[PDB]
Formats: C-alpha cells, sequence, structure tokens
C-alpha cells in the first residue's frame, strides 16, 4: 500500500539528518514515504504520547471533563513555560510532562496496558515505569503506527467514547483558517549520544477544503539545534505537494 | 449583574458608527457592555444563526455527522468560494448561505421552533420563510442573549448531544495559540441606509490560559465598507481589557 518518494530525500539529505516522514491521502492505505525501512521502525514516542494518554485520562476518569485546570502548585518544574496553571488543551500544546506523568500514575499499570493494547499501540511495552515508559522506558512507535492511530482518532473509531475522541481531537489543533485546519503534536526525547541519538517526531493531520491528510516525522537528533527541522522538513514536503 | 463601561464608547464614535459590544469573564454573570440599553436590543442574527442551525441540523439527523461532506450542484452562487463542495467547519467559516438555507428546509418549521424554544434563541420568531427568517424575517436575538447561548454550547448544556455540541465547537475555532484559542462567528444581514440600516456582528469567546471570556458585538452598517469594523473594534476593546497582549 506504502510507495517511495525518492524526491523527498532532498529535504533530509540537506541538513544531514536520518529521519522519516509518511504522508497519507484520505486514508493510511495510500501512503507515500522518503524511506520505506524507516517508516515501519520504531522509536520512543516521547510527548507524542500526550494524544494516546490524554484520551486514556478521559476515558478512566482521572481527567473529569475538557475543562479540568491542572493547578501548579509554586513549586519548581523543569520549564519555567509549565509553571502555571494548564488547561488539557494547554498542557498538551506546551507539551507539560509532569500533568501527563500524573495522569499516567493515576491511570496505572492495568489500565494502560489494556488501552495501549486497544489502540495497537506500537509495541504496547509499558515498562520503565508508570510515569516514564513513553519517554526513558521500553516503549516504541514507527511513523507508520502513528498515522494509523491518528486515522482512527480522526475518525473517532478508537476503543473510547467519541466524545473524549472530539475533545482530545480540539486540544490538538495547531493551525485555523476557514477552509485549512491542523491537528498536530511533536516529539523530542533528548539528544541522546552520537551513535545512539534521540528522537524528535511531529505528528497530525491536515484538513484542506474536503480532503484529510495524515502525516508523522521522526528522526535522530544528536544536537537540539535541529530541533526546528521537525516542522520545517514535513511543511516543506506539504508545500511541494501543494498542501501547504 | 451586567455593568456599564461608557469608555468603550470613543471605539464606536471613532469610526461613527452605533453598535454595542459584550464582554463576560468566566461567566455570564459578570458581564461589561459599552451601552445597557443596545445590549437587550434585539436584531437579525444572520450568519451567527448557523450556530443553532448546524446544531440543530446534527440533533435531527438532518447533516448525518461531522464528516458529511455539502455537494455542489455546478450552479451559480454569490461567493466563488461557496462554488464547491464544502465540509461542515467549511460551509460555517465560509459562511455558505445556500447550503444553511438547504438544512433550514430539511430540518422544518415544526423542529426549528422547538429546538429555538429549547435553546431561549432571541424572540423565537422563525416567521418569514423557512429558509430565509434569520437572513430577513422576524427571528431577533440581543448581544446579551448571544452570550447566555455561547456560554450554554461552551459547557454543553444545550439541549443536545454533548458530541453535537463538541462537533460545532470544533467547527467554530478561528485562532489558534497554544494558550489562546478563539472559537467565533461573524454574521451581515446586508448594507442599509441611515435610517434603516442592516446589521453586522461579531460573536464567539476566547480562551486564554485558564480563563474563559464570551463576547458579542453588533453595529448598524449603512456603508458596505464598514464592515470590517465588526472584528476591529471589539478588538481594539478586548486590547485595552488586556485580553490581547501580554
Ligand atoms: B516532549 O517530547 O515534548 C517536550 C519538548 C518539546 O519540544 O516540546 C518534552 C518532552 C519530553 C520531555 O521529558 C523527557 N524525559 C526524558 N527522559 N527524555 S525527554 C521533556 C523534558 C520535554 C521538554
Amino acid at each position: 500500500s506504502i510507495t517511495e518518494n525518492t524526491s523527498w530525500n532532498k529535504e533530509f539529505s540537506a541538513e544531514a539528518v536520518n529521519g522519516v516522514f509518511v504522508l497519507c491521502k484520505s486514508s493510511s492505505k495510500s501512503c507515500a514515504t522518503n524511506d520505506l525501512a524507516r517508516a515501519s521502525k520504531e522509536y520512543l514516542p516521547a510527548s507524542t504520547f500526550k494524544i494516546p494518554n490524554a484520551i486514556i485520562g478521559l476515558e478512566t476518569g482521572v481527567i473529569k471533563n475538557e475543562h479540568q485546570v491542572f493547578k501548579w502548585d509554586g513549586k519548581p518544574r523543569a520549564m519555567k513555560q509549565w509553571e502555571r496553571d494548564l488547561t488539557l488543551r494547554g498542557a498538551i500544546q506546551v507539551s507539560a510532562v509532569p500533568v501527563f506523568q500524573q495522569i499516567a500514575r493515576e491511570v496505572g499499570e492495568v489500565r494502560m496496558q489494556k488501552y495501549l493494547k486497544k489502540f495497537s499501540y506500537g509495541n504496547q511495552n509499558i515498562s520503565g515505569g508508570i510515569d516514564k515508559f513513553w519517554l526513558e522506558g521500553q516503549l516504541r512507535i514507527s511513523a507508520v503506527n502513528q498515522v494509523e492511530f491518528l486515522e482512527s482518532l480522526y475518525l473517532n473509531k478508537l476503543s473510547a467514547s467519541k466524545e473524549n475522541q472530539l475533545i482530545v481531537k480540539e486540544a490538538l489543533v495547531t493551525e485555523a483558517a476557514p477552509e485549512y485546519l491542523v491537528h498536530s503534536k511533536t516529539g523530542f526525547s533528548g539528544v541522546g549520544t552520537e551513535s545512539n541519538p534521540g528522537v524528535a517526531w511531529w505528528v497530525g493531520w491536515v484538513e484542506k477544503e474536503t480532503e484529510v491528510y495524515f502525516f508523522a516525522f521522526n528522526m535522530d537528533i544528536d544536537n537540539e539545534s535541529k530541533l526546528p527541522l521537525r516542522k520545517s522538513i514535513p511543511t516543506k514536503i506539504m508545500e511541494s505537494e501543494g498542501i501547504i
């Protein structure tokens, strides 16, 4: 079903980046990628895990409803941008790791395992601690699997209420225009080492007029200055494809 | 209770327009307006009616689901942007009048009347033709009632499924940033004369950090060139209030 577009490599070789972009028009049955081998290779999801984690938090009642406020206790957090009260959309958009570590703790291992099985989420390996498995643990997911998962969310076909899927979808909106709407989420596991790099992601979908395009990007990253390429490489490819 | 902030009148007089802005922080119990008399005055909703019309279309099954495509029959429409197949969000955002005239026809008078009673939607007067009552008919709604209605939608408290309310809410998103989100809808009944003006609206809500602001603006419009003031006057007021900007 998946085809290779070697012209998309221009955008990767120019920045000396080892990565993959998977782009699907209408459904995950019609996908194209720059690298067929890397398209199914599995990596730590990092903050892209906030999408299933938010759905699970709502499903289990850990997150009361769409208007739940996650209060800051005034005690130090890793990022200044996290040192404030956040809505569910705010906590997803600023990628507030401690908010989601607390949700994962409240969900617990049994319920987390059950939902990742329901969602067919990567290797479904939640070893490495309940509040760390997606950051430094054993959980791995491919770009192809991210697209399949996002397509299910878009269609309200995940094993969750349509209401909870709709709440998480509005939380994912990053661009809005009269005939163009983007839902997306970034991820970054850190810079690792040279030989064992970290991973950076950008996943989501574009609704342009009456068409839908699902996408998932990942790349090896050992230098934090390369981080914006997680959005600029996929954007340049979608621009060359006329999606914009 | 609703309070008057007459210091906002300079934003209207600067442009020689007659209008009202209603702004509520957290809930419709804490509102402020430049003009208490006009805040309760009822006007044709024009395209702001696409919000209840879309909810009613979903509730009645006239609109199948969130991914319903409204096909273009290839016949001339007033705007080039309307001459194409549209999604529900697309039809609301481009304000495609003919799509909603067809939804209203399919909903019909009895069902339309029942839902406008459930929603406490203005004067609930749908006379003037089933496909025209909100454009040139007898339907009227105030800026205060728009804020009450929008607050109910935000809280999923309208007499409709939470699912249908959530679908219409995503269709209304017009601005998105990590800690700033806007849901809004414009309306314009058509240009009138100075003595018999048309009405232009801008209604919606702003979610900024963990706060919510409900708003409704309307103005008399007697010159087509004044139409963008329906967004620039409320924007200047929200800027002076500290909602827009840091
Ligand atoms: B996450 O993937 O998104 C943010 C970073 C961003 O670019 O928005 C973020 C994510 C995870 C994360 O926590 C981590 N823990 C480990 N062990 N590796 S990454 C952090 C710190 C941030 C900022």
